[PDB]
């Protein structure tokens, strides 16, 4: 049936937390907040955690810094492990392009794979990773 938005989602669980917070720092809040078609990698404690002491030190430290990285976190395209097929070029809100791709039934965003996908919303799909996408 769903909850709400992408937002009620991430903040539903435990894991998004974090980058609820991020995203209510760096204001990105205004665009999962339009009901529409966005594809979110959402990254679980295990990826903040990954991040080097160096960068995670900086990134989280600047509202603008945190924007630009959520910017190429959201998908512009609703790519669902059903709808991807092989390979897909997704663009993402940043304006850079996510190489999402699904081989073996199991679905990859740059490389990185996805630990739980096909999350629907009303304005979107989700999608878990354990892993930040850094361009």
């Amino acid at each position: 049936a769903g909850m709400g938005t992408v937002m009620d989602v991430l903040k539903g669980d435990n894991r998004f937390s974090m980058l609820v917070a991020a995203i209510q720092s760096a204001g990105l809040t205004e665009t999962l907040n339009r009901e529409g078609v966005y594809t979110v990698f959402a990254p679980t404690n295990e990826a903040f955690r990954a991040l080097p002491p160096r960068e995670r030190s900086r990134l989280l430290g600047d509202a603008k810094e945190l924007a630009n990285i959520l910017k190429y976190h959201i998908g512009d395209e609703i790519l669902v492990s059903g709808g991807i097929g092989a390979l897909v070029r997704l663009k993402s809100l940043q304006g850079d392009k996510l190489e999402v791709s699904l081989k073996n039934n199991v679905v990859s965003v740059n490389k990185e794979p996805v630990a739980e996908p096909d999350i629907m919303a009303t304005n979107g799909v989700v999608h878990v990773i354990t892993n930040v996408l850094q361009p």
